[PDB]
């Protein structure tokens, strides 16, 4: 069977509203065949999730880690 497997992603989707707040750990993967994705785990919930860079807190999030 001819079968094209896709560069494979570590994310599909990217959750466009997560609180801070229930974040346990950012972690910003950049991938050579995908897309910028960001990946955070959350406290309550405790699974992995994808977030989108273009998030509030993200925005400042990236602006502060950047600036220090």
């Amino acid at each position: 069977k001819p079968v094209s497997l896709s560069y494979r992603c570590p994310c599909r989707f990217f959750e466009s509203h997560v609180a801070r707040a229930n974040v346990k750990h950012l972690k910003i993967l950049n991938t050579p065949n995908c897309a910028l994705q960001i990946v955070a785990r959350l406290k309550n919930n405790n699974r992995q999730v994808c977030i989108d860079p273009k998030l509030k807190w993200i925005q400042e999030y990236l602006e502060k880690a950047l600036n220090k």
